[PDB]
């Protein structure tokens, strides 16, 4: 359970670096060849950092309204000593463009490798609501 | 490229065992603790074989109409010697309940481990069209 | 955990007596003053057995098609020695009126009392899909 | 009828502490392990206080417009001396974001335990309109 | 409570004479100048028996499928010794044109007079679902 | 026709006391145990004055725009000397939230008793448009 | 009232000649230069018999199912000794293409002249449901 | 053709008195017992001046924007020397609530009598767009 | 008026040759370079006979059900001695694919030239319903 | 081709006089008995100048925003020496009520005569988008 | 114009080989590395013959109903002596799944190369209606 | 691969000249007889520069908000030494009319010729989202 709690802790560091808009910390968690599927990419497989960079510069660095996030039913597969995978449900509570509280759901998969003693993310898949909020 | 072609070959064996309705071969490719996200599970994370078993018994063992499948733009991450991940776009051509040809798209992620010298699947995530066909 | 497994076992006996259409076993699990909220009652609070009796006589005793049910994330509150409450997510896999497999979800609460040494159900609440199937 | 009037009185204290935005009184009525089903949680079972805390901080502490609430057809099950359950219909009259009066309906179940001589809430289930108002 | 139970009993005789298709008994319960509002009359006030006669001749005398009816929360006003009024919610369980069980709701008011020692109906108002079933 | 004109006159006094917002005159026309069905109550049977009080305090005491009302095809049943019933179509002409004239229709039933020499209202049923105007 | 009852009687002869499919009697009631507005003419003013002839030949001579018609609130203007006008609401009860009873409403104006001692129809206007039934 | 041109001229005087908002001239053209069918009356037959008075006071006396009206294909029936009927298509060109030109269509019937040497209107029927404009 | 009646007569010969399915007579009325706009051509300008030929071969030669056509408000421009233009509204009464009478409207323009002593059609424009019927 | 270029040139003079709002030049191109079909006339045949005059006075004399027009695939029929007909597709590029560029399509027919040595327009037919722009 | 007529002729040979279902002639016109965009491929770029092969085997070899095709406004770019490009509008007239004639439109681009003395197709792009017909 | 990288480089120069609003550089890349299919042209084939000029003058020269563009899966056909064709998927990230980031997809084909030693564009085809952004 010690190695599973380590993957959980490192995944929580990713999620709070994203919602802080901290792109310089996000870039240290991600591999340069990272690939992803997500609702914003319209069914295409994205590669590298530059597609995601646009949302840090146009939302996450600029926003100020309160947000709360719940992680439900996490499951971890540990795949030897170099590799791991985590899957969870995410609920986000947020304030819309006219002051009403709202909720949305996503389903997320993250794939982790340990090159050079540090855990880094190599592939990501998301379903459900967009991460760009529906305000 | 040799190890990447091996993951491609093993992923093609999974896809043809599914569309043949060969549940006894499917059960040798999958780990007993396998987890999944897919459109049929309504946003929930499924564990084990028994949710999928229902579709082999009520479609895949019984169907006879022609189907064709195209795999587009595959990408493989090889994660040491025990682990790998593959991501691809899938297009399926099928005949509906009244003889008309149709097309649908999915986006798929599969996570592979090599316990006891044999590659086996430990997590799967699907977006887009259901695998239960829209006939 | 022994008393929690007992409530789980007794709740599984209720669910299989319903999907067998066994109204004479259902009547031994329920209290005569049982109350319920469910989608079929259109927002009203029902009392007694006679509202439910209609669905045993017009579906559950007559149906023959295959059904599978998954219970997800159960939680039990044990409230002294006489009382308990259980909450769970239910997924049902079923065949429609033209041979296609389908899925639906409900959320369920059940309240249990132990009069005369036997566990019996006194209140029930359901949300999501109707239990009368969407075939 | 004396013990039933006591559960009614305590349920009315909960409802007025919520619509006053009095989170410090709400926290004394609820057990720390409380679970719930409600429309805002999107079909998931919530545990603990922190999901509900967001609506006290972003609505109930800040609102000033007039509200009226009617409780219809309450039913109480008393389950020995430590335990009780209550079920009722709730109608709420409220003013929208442009000054028009509106109405909405919910159906609610609440499960009560008496640890250490004080009644506290251990499970809650809601159907119908959200508690976050449709202004 | 004796006179209220008499109005309840006489109202149950009306409802079962209607669902039996017994127009010759219905004609003995109704005053010749009876007026009504109901969904089938498109917002108009009907007078006399001949508008209702059409539904006995084209449904109620001819139907054979099982029907169940629940009366909820009845209230009676007794207005001296010659007059009374009753108000109730009606739920009807029925089988559709393809064998599926269904539910519908109406709200009903009935006004009763005692000319010549016999109770007879002088005005009726219905809201909600039509009495002609939605099969 | 003299007693019928008296019920008509008293019903017109009710309608103008409501559209003046005169809740202290409305309370002298109504019995303390009065019951009603209306579109604002969402299919439920309301009892007493406090549900209606909210619309006097949040509209009828505060409004200033011109309104005109037409009563069509009234019918009266006189039920001995203590009791009467009246039924009519109501058309209301009103100005919306942006200065355009509009029309709406309701169908209404009212039940009258004469305790202590004064006519008072004991039950009411409404269908069609809400009495809260669609501005 | 004698001359008004004569216009009513002659208008009832027209309506029953139409629903019998008796085009040879209809042609004796109508002036050769008769004009009309009705839903079937798509906003145009029709002149003469030949537009209406098509509905006698393709429905009214061929139909066999039961129909009932109610005339509501008739008003007559008598305009000297040669001329009259009548206006009424019409409700029609009919059976659809699969055996269910249905209702529809129209509003109708008819203009009458007495050339050569016989009343004949010179202009007609209809609003609401089409006369061609919605089976 | 002289008597037909007289009815045309008098009908044009009505139409321009209405669009000027000249209710004191309108009241001299209409009979005190005039009846009408029109889209604003929701399927009911109106009698007298007071329903129409509301639109003079809340639009026609207050408006200032340009309007143009075309009368198409008029037909006149002259019914002895005391009575006449006219039927026509009306097209209205108008400016909406945000400055765009718009068009709408009605179909109209008007019935005229000559009491005391002066032509006056006794019945009116309208179909298509409301006369209260769709701005 | 003699030359206008000649264009009317020749236009009626075209319309009855079309609804008879008489393509060999249609080909004698049309110029070889004829152009047209119509709903079936999806906004394109068609040239020559071969686009129209398909509807003679697949409907007009094969149909048997009764059809009636009304021509409304025709207008003719005569343009010297060689040339003419006609414009009219067309109403068609027809029986649908399940035996119900239906109506549809078109607006039509036709341009006529007299080469070699015989009138022939050189351009046609249609708006409204398709001539291929909505059965 | 010289006479065809003359009709093209004169048709371009009409189109630019319209979009300049130059009603005094438009009136010299049109014959006083001109007829038209267009979307703004709701399926009716218009005659003379006064229907079109309203759009010069309420838009074309007042507008200032940039517009561009493309004429596609023109075809000309020359019908002796006094008469001609032209048909074309028209695309219009325009700025909406909030500054965004938009496109729309019409199909147009125009009929030309040469009385007194000057070409003038006698009939016009339009389909597709209205000439009043959809800003 | 000789080389342009050659590209037109070769493009007509492709279109008739497709609608004959002649896959062995289609394979001689296409380059082995051919790429395409079309509505059936859901926004993806297809490569090679095997995606198209499915529609020959499941429609074009099996169909028997009459089809007609019009090519509108073709444009050819000739790019030295080895290469050419053609663009056209295509209208297809066809019979649906219940015997009614229908029309649909596509816009098509085709790119041609002359390796080894024979013209062959290297890229294709289609917009508008699918080539799999909407029967 | 050198000649393919040259076509890629020249295609990237076109795309950045367009999103800079640099119409004087765009005019040096395009042939004077260039043809195109695109969503803005409503299914028509455009020729020359003047249709596109309108979007430079009314958007691209005036806009200031941030935009990002991704080119996916490019494919090049090189057709001797004078000619080439390129096909790709384009994703655009942009800010809407109220500050929210958005995504859209197009599929694009471009045909290139080398007259006088300089590459120039002769035909273009686009599917999917309009190039005028959906803000």
């Amino acid at each position: 359970d010690a190695r599973k709690q380590e993957i959980i802790k490192t995944t929580e560091q990713l999620i709070e670096a994203v919602n802080n808009g901290d792109f310089e910390a996000y870039a240290k968690i991600c591999d340069p060849g990272l690939t992803s599927f997500e609702p914003e990419a319209l069914g295409n497989l994205v590669e590298g950092m530059d597609f995601h960079r646009f949302y840090f510069e146009n939302l996450l660095a600029k926003n100020s309204k309160p947000i709360h996030t719940t992680i439900l039913n996490p499951h971890v597969h540990v795949i030897g000593e170099d590799a791991a995978c985590i899957a969870y449900i995410r609920l986000t509570q947020y304030i819309d463009g006219q002051g009403r509280p709202r909720t949305s759901q996503s389903e997320e998969t993250r794939v982790w490798h340990r090159p050079d003693g540090k855990w880094q993310n190599v592939h990501f898949h998301c379903s459900g609501a967009p991460v760009a909020p529906l305000q």
